[PDB]
């Protein structure tokens, strides 16, 4: 039911948008952020969690025993999420001590003017349409706070029209796409990740400016494997109880490859997936 | 569990995976006698065969809907194999029928009675792309009554390229029925065709049972037999049947080519497609 499917969500600025979270959103837009802060932003689905621990292992000079003093989550706040008694983004960062690593999903447009105005860097990492399509999908299934997704041919017609969370995945890839032609802002591809990890993490250890040793890559590299994160209840999400988000059903870690969307897609749900990519893709030089 | 249902469900004669229910007196079968003037349409599970069949009885019928109506089309064209002890029995229904008895069946050309063969019976064959007759003998499996749980398509898809399936390998029964179809007297139709250019398929099916073509009798045959009348017509759309055998809430479907596109996956379509080149490629047969 589509009534139903709007109930869950609120637009803010022209994005649809969790109910809670919009609640406080005052919050989120009058954020003051510092000099040193490092923004990880991603379209949901996109890997968020894979970067996020491997700049936070950047951080802490690959030291693992100081990677599990907490979860994720807590490590590195995800800004605009709050919910009464459970979670508060804006919170847990007011109350960290630089440098803060921020995790968010907003597009460029609604990022909190205080982290453009004092030019953080940033890094962001984006993942094809179709696999993040896919993997966006079984979160509705699994997280509270979701309507039912309806089948999954359903669901990527309302990916295609923007009508999810955080809005259209084209608008905010191409929007962040012009923000990466500034060396302030790094743009990251899931799919390089998974080529060639040792030449991402490299990259993303000169972006910070650290030195690139090798005992360091080699602990990134073994640390942030689809198998050890996924068994890591530092940062598999297991810590959060099931009325939060429901993993019997399908698990956080879920594949951890490029391609799934090959095992979802019918030949002719891609072939309109494809076509409507192209009419809103083509002129951006944004490119897989 | 699954091959535990199959199990329970199938049964092979000859080396051919069957019904059970149609096993149990296959020596009926075997030993049927065919008439000269037996006119035997063959197909693959749900390549068309009800069209095909409706198209042949009003030819025979000079085109009179009304007395393709007189009754429904399984007792009007009666399903050789079929047997369920003593409810269903189509060698009984075609012994007791006086002639000239169109016969449907869906056995390959190695287990049609020998009879059919020795009286050089006409025959007519239709044939179906593969992918779209999965699809259409997926839903079967979950509609009527005598099948396992399929599972899911793709899990049906791959007991499908194996011949794990009733009546065996779709691509040895079409391959095989294809080498008859160089004879004369055993026509080869692609259900295609009759999607792309009825009114040829139907000309072509006159002339081979030697009656004579004119546009009146064509032209009623081609909205008669149209999917949007047979659909709604209860003496071809199966509805009679009780939803014990036959639950349709249907059998006239969809009735196009490509449905296979809204159900297999990119992946699925990959691994279907080169495993069919792998059985089909030495076979001047093409679809
Ligand atoms: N280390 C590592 N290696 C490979 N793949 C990985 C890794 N960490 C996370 N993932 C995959 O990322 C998907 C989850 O995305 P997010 O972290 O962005 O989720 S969230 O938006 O922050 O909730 C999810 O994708 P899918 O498996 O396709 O569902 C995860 O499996
Ligand atoms: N007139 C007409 N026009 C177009 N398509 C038609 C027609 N009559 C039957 N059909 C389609 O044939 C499919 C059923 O196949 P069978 O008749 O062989 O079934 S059975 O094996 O005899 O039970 C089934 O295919 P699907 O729709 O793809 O499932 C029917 O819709």
């Amino acid at each position: 039911s589509e009534l139903d499917y709007y109930e869950k969500f609120e637009e803010v600025h022209g994005i649809l948008m969790y109910k809670d979270f919009v609640k406080y959103w005052d919050n989120v837009e009058a954020f003051q952020a510092r000099p040193d802060d490092l923004v990880i932003a991603t379209y949901p689905k996109s890997g968020t969690t894979w970067v996020s621990e491997i700049v936070y292992m950047i951080y802490k000079e690959g030291d693992v025993e100081k990677c599990k003093e907490d979860v994720i989550f807590n490590r590195i706040p995800f800004l605009e999420c709050r919910k009464e008694n459970l979670m508060n983004g804006v919170k847990q960062l007011d109350e960290m001590n630089s440098p803060r690593i921020v995790k968010t999903h907003l597009p460029p447009e609604l990022l909190p003017a205080s982290f453009w105005e004092k030019d953080c860097k940033i890094i962001y990492l984006c993942r094809n349409a179709k696999d993040v399509a896919v993997s966006f999908y079984y979160f509705f299934l699994m997280v509270a706070g979701h309507p039912n997704p309806g089948s999954f041919p359903e669901f990527v017609e309302k990916f295609m029209q923007g009508q999810v969370p955080y809005g259209s995945w084209y608008k905010h890839v191409k929007s962040w796409w012009e923000k990466g032609k500034s060396p302030r802002v790094l743009f990251l591809f899931y799919e390089d990740l998974k080529e060639d990890i040792r030449k991402e993490v490299i990259k993303l250890i000169h972006f910070l400016e650290r030195k690139p040793s090798e005992e360091l890559v080699d602990r990134i590299i073994h640390h942030t494997s689809f198998q050890e994160m996924k068994n890591n209840p530092s940062t598999n999400y297991t810590t959060l109880p099931d009325e939060i988000m429901n993993q019997k059903l399908s698990p956080f870690m879920r594949k951890g490859i490029t391609g799934d969307w090959k095992n979802h897609f019918t030949e002719a749900l891609n072939e309109k997936f494809d076509k409507h990519y192209e009419q809103q893709m083509k002129e951006s030089t944004l490119k897989f």
